[PDB]
């Protein structure tokens, strides 16, 4: 005898519904039942019409004040159906859903709930009474055509899916009853119009492409019933209701099987809760008020115009890439441009929703940040490259002078000097330095690691020259007395500093390249060694070597005097001193040796052009220590006795 | 007897209005007139109510079909006013504006016109009848509360401006007549509600901050009049109208002076056209349908979710900066990510307005382009720096070998090689190469213009060494015969190749640095010249110089023989040959000269440390050509006769 709210004001679907339903009619409800519901604008007399036509007891508006009355959705079982025969029980149990009216002013702006309940109803009912005033007929929003477009649409997008499966589907009947009908305009005429309005709604909706072909008739039947002014024509109203009672129970011309999705009642109670879950929070159904939606557009409109006012005003400071830059002149010109647009946007948008206005302010800020960044970046990089040059220069300008320790301060100062010089033009850190600083650091590391190769190949080189100096010289100084211990004093130096190489180096290392800083150095000694030999001693300076010795006793006495000859005994006794004094270093220097009499071999397989350019030959190895060739060797002693003896009897003329 | 449309359906304000108005009442209309208009939902019986209450002849809907009837806005002069005394002429001329009803279905979606005409009316009238059905009272959009919020708002934002100027302003009367009033609910009750609804509308509007303080009462009076069912209560309707006739003409309780903005009628005809201009196209009034506004939101919602689906799926390919890059592997992974989001966006947004959907597709594309660009850029630059290294290397690796002509092909190939290698990863040119290519070119130009300085300071250097070789050597070779023409053969070479310097160079020039490639070169000769002199001839190798000559005749004969002495006449005749043969080149070489006997001066003011480091001294100039000093000069001839004569009588011991 009392109804219940299947779904209360705040969207709570009800738990005790099945229980309730079965406790109303003591009959077993099995698949013997109809679901009928009502939809329309606030206070169109719906709770009244259910009450009067089924015989329910939904509250109705007390007429003292026009106000919302039905809240949420309600369900009651119809005892009897008022018909022209008076009251009449029906075969089936008739379950009637009273749904809160649309477009009330209590909830003016959040049409949240109306859309939702309108779709439960539509989704869950065999027959839906669309309850309108005649005077809503040619209306658009006043006939709820907006609300409807939505509701149907989601209905298709959310359960026009189930089908091609041949129920007993939900075709639902759209039972459209016209209230306060005067008669002046024929219902058949009202009907034409409003079905047209519904056909149009149908073409107007978003359709998932699988269903794009689907029509309104496929999903829905429509019929009509007019009802006279209840207050001013009480009787004609009453008869009109009864006439409608006969329509559904007596003639049984309304309900058909197709509406009834054909399962026991518990199946429905379930299908409902389900249907309500999928409705209560649906993405296509979530909507912000008109106001927000309006503010959004309003605010973009401005974003663009203020921005367009930002653009061709910046196409004018920066078409020209500045000649004479200043990062405090710039970060200011920047702040100022951003200041203009804001205050102009603000002048026209602070009216609207603060949040939308705010959301849309931030959007503009970063539209103009990203146009300011472009310029910031340009200069900022123009700066790096300049500085960097100086820095590269700076490195070179201190050859090897304590590398690692100068790398440090210098590289620091760069990074620091950029950070500051460029932070002045970034607008409260709005425009980022991170990517710039990273790209700088990488650049520094690229440079040092190339200045390092230049200092590490310089130390190799400028070490091979304090070697070549002390080396090719303490050859000669040694050579003014060819001893048992020349080589004993020669490689004792050749390798006395062929190690200290050169001490550590102080550059940043490369350890396994610090180490291979030497295997060029050590290869190049074993390359210049041979080259000094093949240059100090050759066919040319060898023939020459004879006389440097030759004269010291064949033309000189006992104390540095040019020998005073005595007999041709003294003339032909000091002639043979030289024949040896011009043969007696060759065993110290034919093929070059060591105080051990064993051959000298090179550290590396040179004479081969493959190990060669890693640091920039006949049959065997045109041998390393082969200073004087195949013969060239004895081509000196074909001349030993030609020139030297063109002096022995050729200077005999001076005893006469 | 016929009205006219001040503004037709499509917004054309009418030209012949003043003329029309004056031709209606033969009375002179001067400031003796009222402006009264009607506002409300389609077919609320407005044209009917004007007709019945003033006695006009606006068409009315023929009841065969519910449809729009009044189109645009109309104006007619009221002959008489129906009142309870029957018909009554009034003192003032009453000008009545019939405005097309809101919310018709003929124009369902474009509320353009209704907003506009609703605001003309409100802006232009002393009294505005808001004509509603009782059954619209507790409604929101069905009571037009949306349309209104707008209309008032713009009204404030567009002419609540004029004021603080103390007219006779437009307070306008809001004359709200309730149609088909049954009586069940007291008009006073309806009134309370609906004025409340209007107060709320008032708090709900955008207000320019100057006016934020302004209230609804400041701008507007409201009163009410109920009217019974015209068809079902013809008489009570009639009496109700008459009762309203008495209200404005008999009691004269409606019109007040404050509504009347107090100027002659032509002033009004003007104020109207003006008001209509500022309305017909106003920015706050320009609006897109609900549908678009809805699609916009709908489509952003998706943009974000599809994008968020793009982001943390890319935070996953690129958190890790790739180790092993491939630009065809990449431009593909890119296209594919962009492919996913699209087809997912498309799967959910192709429903809505194509244009909004399209607009909003493009928006997503470039959201993801700009996230793809970041990665494209990274690698793309990783590529430039690698290549560049090779290129820098490549330049150096061809010392001077035809610079300009190798600069060309090499620099081309780089640019080309980048363009191609990086175009493969840009997505149909969506992501730009322009800024990359520019930054490359600048980089190339930075490098060559530094390799050039290295090749141009090398040619200076390695030219000063084929000079120093032929130079310090054809000194000595010349010096084996100190002639009248030594210097004649010495600077003839010193400046024989101190010009060809060195021929053109073939590098890219710097012309006025190609030219200053030499004013180092020419300065450094005038620097090494002096250095060779101060090194070949000094205290050391000078004392030495004596004997190189000394021996050739004091110890040698006529053909290369060591002189065979004869008498102590032959012993002390060839002793004085040397005293000169050891003094007779000094006038060829004390201070160094020219075959003219004039001093040699340097090209540059050297000995001064200021012109110095532009290419890396006592009282006068510790003179340029001062090879042997203050004395050092005669410190050789304190020893001339010590060592050389420790040989004349010291080798006299060999005649015994
Ligand atoms: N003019 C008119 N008034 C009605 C009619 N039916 C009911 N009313 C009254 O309209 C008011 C609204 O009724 P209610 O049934 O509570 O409307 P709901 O909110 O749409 O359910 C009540 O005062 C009813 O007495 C009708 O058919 N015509
Ligand atoms: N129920 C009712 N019908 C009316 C009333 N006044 C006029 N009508 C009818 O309503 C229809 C609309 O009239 P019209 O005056 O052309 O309306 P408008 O478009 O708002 O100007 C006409 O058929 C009128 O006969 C009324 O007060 N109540
Ligand atoms: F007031 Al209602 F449905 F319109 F309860
Ligand atoms: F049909 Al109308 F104003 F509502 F002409
Ligand atoms: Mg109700
Ligand atoms: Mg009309």
């Amino acid at each position: 005898q009392d109804a219940i709210q299947i779904i209360d004001e705040n969207k709570h679907f009800n738990t005790g519904i099945l229980d309730y339903i079965n406790k109303t009619s003591p009959a077993d409800v099995g698949n013997n039942y109809h679901i009928i519901s009502v939809f329309g604008s606030q206070s169109t007399g719906k709770s009244t019409l259910l009450n009067r036509l089924f015989n329910t007891n939904f509250d109705v508006m007390d007429e003292l004040n026009r106000q919302q009355t039905t809240k949420g959705i309600w369900l009651a079982y119809s005892p009897v159906v008022s018909t022209t025969l008076g009251h009449t029980t029906s075969k089936s149990n008739i379950l009637v859903m009273d749904v809160e009216g649309t477009d009330g002013r209590e909830r003016g702006e959040d049409q949240d709930f109306e859309r939702k309940a309108a779709l439960f109803a539509l989704s869950t009912s065999e027959v839906l009474i669309i309850n309108i005033w005649e005077t809503q007929v040619g209306l658009y929003q006043g006939a709820n055509m907006g609300l409807l477009k939505t509701v149907f649409e989601v209905n298709l997008s959310l359960f026009g899916k189930s089908k091609l499966e041949t129920h007993n589907d939900h075709k639902v009947l759209l039972l459209i009853v016209i209230r306060d009908h005067v008669g002046v305009t024929p219902v058949e005429s009202l009907a034409k119009t409003f079905t047209l309005d519904l056909q149009n709604m149908w073409s107007s909706l978003a359709k998932p492409a699988e269903l794009e072909h689907l029509q309104f008739a496929d999903f829905f039947d429509v019929t009509f019933h007019a009802l006279n002014h209840k207050v001013l024509q009480p009787k004609e109203f009453g008869e009109g209701i009864n006439r409608l009672g006969d329509r559904l129970v007596v003639s049984n011309e309304l309900f058909k099987p197709e509406y009834h999705h054909d399962v026991p009642i518990d199946g429905w109670t379930m299908y409902a809760e389900r249907c309500w879950e999928q409705i209560e929070t649906n993405k296509d159904l979530d909507l912000p008020t008109q106001q927000i939606l309006v503010a959004q557009f309003k605010c973009d409109e401005i974003v663009e115009s203020v921005f367009q006012e930002f653009l061709t005003k910046y196409q004018h400071h920066f078409k020209e890439v500045d000649a004479a830059p200043d990062f405090e002149e710039l970060g200011a010109l920047f702040a100022d441009l951003r200041q203009d647009a804001f205050e102009d946007y603000d002048a026209s948008a602070s009216r609207y929703n603060k949040a939308v206005y705010e959301q849309k302010r931030k959007k503009l800020r970063w539209l103009i940040n990203d146009k300011l960044k472009e310029v910031f970046d340009v200069h900022a990089k123009n700066l790096c490259n300049t500085l960097l040059e100086k820095f590269e220069k700076d490195l070179v300008a201190l050859k090897g002078k304590d590398f690692a320790v100068n790398v440090k301060t210098l590289s620091t100062k760069l990074v620091e000097d950029v950070n500051f010089q460029v932070s002045l033009m970034s607008l409260q850190g709005d425009l980022s330095l991170d990517e710039i600083i990273l790209a700088l650091t990488k650049d520094i590391d690229a440079i040092v690691a190339k200045q390092q190769v230049v200092e590490l190949n310089s130390i190799v080189n400028k070490s091979v020259k304090k070697l070549s100096a002390s080396l090719s010289k303490s050859i000669q100084f040694e050579l003014g007395d060819p001893n048992e211990e020349t080589w004993d004093n020669v490689l004792q130096q050749f390798k006395g500093v062929y190690e200290k190489f050169g001490g550590d180096f102080g550059l940043g290392t490369s350890s396994t390249q610090n180490q291979q800083a030497i295997e060029k150095f050590k290869f190049k000694s074993w390359c210049q060694f041979y080259d000094v030999t093949h240059k100090l001693i050759s066919r040319e300076k060898l023939l020459a070597l004879l006389q440097d010795r030759f004269d010291d006793k064949f033309r000189y006495d006992e104390n540095g005097l040019p020998k005073l000859y005595l007999n041709e005994q003294d003339l032909e006794k000091t002639f043979a001193v030289a024949k040896q004094h011009a043969l007696q270093v060759l065993p110290i220097l034919t093929f070059a040796k060591l105080a051990d009499g064993s051959e000298i071999v090179p550290d590396y397989d040179i004479f081969d052009s493959k190990l060669r350019e890693q640091f920039l030959d006949d049959e065997e190895d045109h041998c390393f220590a082969e200073i004087i060739t195949e013969q060239e060797k004895l081509e000196v002693l074909a001349k030993f006795k030609k020139e030297v003896d063109a002096k022995y009897i050729e200077t005999k003329r001076s005893i006469v």
